[PDB]
């Protein structure tokens, strides 16, 4: 219980967005922000995950990702909008949802 959404930023590898299925399984929604080297292979990936049931949006980079999340918070002041740029963070949110709240901080550095 507790309306929350996670935003997972896919970065070449697929482990980030497969974990997204396990996150939304806990009874919340996910949004994927796709970033790839080639915007054509990027665009197909968006459609692959939207077929699986992941609302994927095309962004520039982490600057625009930060603004994108700020936008979603302003539309939807009912829920947490979490940034997951690394796979480590996709495994952190696994524990986040079992705790049904948070660990320490609503942001990341490494």
């Amino acid at each position: 219980m507790g309306s929350k959404i996670i935003v997972i930023i896919s970065s070449d590898d697929t482990t980030l967005e497969e974990l997204a299925r396990k996150i939304k399984d806990e009874g919340l929604e996910v949004y994927i922000l796709l970033k790839d080297k080639d915007e054509k292979r990027l665009e197909e990936k968006i459609q692959k995950l939207k077929s699986q049931g992941f609302e994927v949006r095309k962004v520039k980079d982490d600057d625009d990702i930060d603004k994108w999340i700020d936008k979603i918070k302003k539309e939807r002041p009912q829920l947490e909008v979490r940034k997951v740029t690394d796979e480590d963070q996709a495994k952190q949110i696994l524990e986040d949802l079992k705790k049904k709240g948070s660990l320490e901080h609503h942001h990341h550095h490494h």
